[PDB]
């Protein structure tokens, strides 16, 4: 089936508690298995200790950055940058698993986390996922953001990995 991951996140060195998200392998193989690759840290490198760098209140909890920790950086697994795999699954709700991007076929490792559903981003951002459990930490992250996005507390992914 499907993988399984988990992103255990702390805030300002306390644990928030675990993500577990089901990435749609069935639909964006490729997005899939990235993100799948980056949870493990099998290739070198990956989410662990990385942060969520920008959080909008009532929007979404954006992180992947782990070059630059500031929304410049990351990159993939096949390489910097990597095609958008389509654009099947839609930004239903609360709780869907996305690519950040800078543009057309421009995915690396940042990801978001809705807090609402946000339908103007589809056909803009690859959907990959959703929240199977832990959404009551996402809203504990979604708290410490702003309008600006600008973060109150250091949001940190303490552990990653898969769980099937
Ligand atoms: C049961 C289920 O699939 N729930 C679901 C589906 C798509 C997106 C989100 N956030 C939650
Ligand atoms: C400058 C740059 O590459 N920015 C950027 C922003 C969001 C996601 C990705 N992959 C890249
Ligand atoms: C981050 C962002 O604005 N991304 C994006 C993706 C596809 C088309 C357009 N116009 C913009
Ligand atoms: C197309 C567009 O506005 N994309 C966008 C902008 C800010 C944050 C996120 N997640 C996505
Ligand atoms: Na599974």
């Amino acid at each position: 089936g499907n993988p399984l991951v988990y992103l255990d996140v702390d805030a300002n060195g306390k644990p928030l508690g675990r993500v577990v998200l089901e990435l749609k392998a069935d639909v964006v193989p490729k997005t899939a298995e990235n993100f799948r690759a980056l949870c493990t840290g099998e290739k070198g490198f990956g989410y662990k200790g990385s942060t969520f760098h920008r959080v909008i209140p009532s929007f979404m909890c954006q992180a992947g950055d782990f070059t630059n920790h500031n929304g410049t950086g990351g990159k993939s697994i096949y390489g910097s940058r990597f095609p958008d795999e389509n654009f099947t699954l839609k930004h239903v709700g609360p709780g869907v698993l996305s690519m950040a991007n800078a543009g057309p076929n421009t995915n690396g490792s940042q990801f978001f986390i809705c807090t609402i559903k946000t339908d103007w981003l589809d056909g803009k951002h690859v959907v990959f996922g959703h929240v199977i459990e832990g959404m009551d930490v996402v809203k504990k992250i979604e708290s410490f953001g702003s309008k600006s996005g600008r973060t109150s507390k250091k949001i940190v992914i303490t552990d990653c990995g898969q769980l099937s």
